[PDB]
């Protein structure tokens, strides 16, 4: 599972169930190309979105629709959504978890990459 | 001043200095169009990108190059840039600090939005 | 396992291993009393620290020896220590989820709490 | 000011007003003694906790008390309160900005360290 997405609330310490992530991919025209879809689980989380021979070198983005869950909520955001881009070079391929805890006002995120 | 971008280092705990800073505005054909463009001062600041008259309702992407000023250090940061996409003067004129807190693996981001003086 | 820690370094993108952690309970008197310890794995985890027989009601201290860290690293920190205070009270004693993020002139904190 | 605290709202995206701060100084016989106490104004900034002279080379604690702040807005939140725990002026004198960012479950802290014009 080269491939994980954790998302917590910080409002209420606990995980962000539900929330949609987007996973696109550079193409060759600079544009963004469809790759990988999910909604996180219960424990606000989200793997499998792909696999080893699939997830070569490249320009990735990350998508998470975080104004849909505050809403849900009644809360009103400030953010459209929050984006994550970075290049899945390393050494070659890897193990990559992306993690973002989120405010109403506010979101931080954190790359952990690391090799079994 | 309606938009204001303050940038500060997690590794040396100072300012994030000529940190370079792109903003769009989503066009009618619903494109990103250039907005405005600056690079932080001495003191991780960003002034004078717009005027009130200028910044209408509308959504906006601030982009960071953050992936600039690693690499400037000697560091190879995880991610290209930091982006952050809102609706801004929705309801009325507002005021908007856009401020960034980054290390090289991450990053944190908050806006501080006040109601105009009249 | 009422009570878990996870420590993650942001300056490398890792799980902060071998990093000292040290937990308090508010006494009497209204000192510290020692109460569980050890050391972050190979994950950045600390686990079974405790039992819930043991974990009651009252007021925790979570000390994660930062300093010790960033110097082993040939890094200069900010700060001498992180450390974090709650009443571990809720509903009645539950499942805590201590996290924390570090960089030599910062750190960020949540809690994760659930019952499964 | 050698000291300066600016405590911010995650929930409103908006300055956190009236926080109460105490700032300690480890003794010589190693017990933490008050050293200045007070409030964030109307900009979530707290100025002249101290001076120049008085602000020497020790260990200090910020204590911020982030929980009547949220009792306050309707709020439970998870922590007591923030602490903040730095060794200060130990290779000459410097100027602290610490400054955090506050939400119910969490928060995130970071300082800003200048050297003194001279
Ligand atoms: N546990 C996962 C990833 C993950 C996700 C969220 C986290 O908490 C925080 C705690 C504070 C923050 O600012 C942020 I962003 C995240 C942490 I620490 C780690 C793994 O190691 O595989
Ligand atoms: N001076 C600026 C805003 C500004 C900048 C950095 C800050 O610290 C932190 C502390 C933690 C964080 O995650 C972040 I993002 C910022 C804070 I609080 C506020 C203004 O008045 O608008």
């Amino acid at each position: 599972c080269p491939l994980m997405v954790k998302v917590l609330d910080a409002v209420r310490g606990s995980p962000a169930i539900n929330v949609a992530v987007h996973v696109f991919r550079k193409a060759a025209d600079d544009t963004w190309e469809p790759f990988a879809s999910g909604k996180t689980s219960e424990s606000g989380e989200l793997h499998g979105l792909t696999t080893e021979e699939q997830f070569v070198e490249g320009i990735y983005k990350v998508e998470i629709d975080t104004k849909s869950y505050w809403k849900a909520l009644g809360i009103s955001p400030f953010h459209e959504h929050a984006e994550v881009v970075f290049t899945a070079n390393d050494s070659g391929p890897r193990r990559y978890t992306i993690a973002a805890l989120l405010s109403p006002y506010s979101y931080s995120t954190t790359a952990v990459v690391t090799n079994p």
